[PDB]
């Protein structure tokens, strides 16, 4: 069940991923160790998620099973149909950007793969 507040601990590989998609050194310089909470409300099928990493305010909004516009980091308003199994794992790509969101309890582990550079969020549910 995703609906709750994720506060990030540890993120393998945050500005070697984002130089990487394509962002400047001024939103890389944000988030680049200061901690962000994802607010997710989980209302059924009506999904939105609240990133706040440093000063840097990304709110998104999906249906699983329908094609909706995420604003991704450099992809400005992207779209993918997210697909989910079970209540507890969200698997989906962007452009080239396999995000697959499993929750484990309170760990919402995002392991965010380019192609080689893996981008794992440890985040406990606050």
């Amino acid at each position: 069940s995703f609906s709750g507040k994720y506060q990030l601990q540890s993120q393998e590989n945050f500005e070697a991923f984002m130089k990487a998609i394509g962002l400047p050194e001024e939103l890389i310089q944000k988030g680049k160790d200061i901690k962000g909470v994802s607010e997710i409300v989980q209302n059924g099928k009506h999904f939105k998620f609240t990133i706040t990493a440093g000063s840097k305010v990304i709110q998104n909004e999906f249906t699983v099973g329908e094609e909706c516009e995420l604003e991704t980091m450099t992809g400005e308003k992207v779209k993918t149909v997210v697909q989910l199994e079970g209540d507890n794992k969200l698997v989906t790509t962007f452009k080239n950007i396999k995000s697959v969101t499993e929750l484990n309890g309170d760990i919402i582990t995002n392991t965010m793969t380019l192609g080689d550079i893996v981008f794992k969020r440890i985040s406990k549910r606050i």
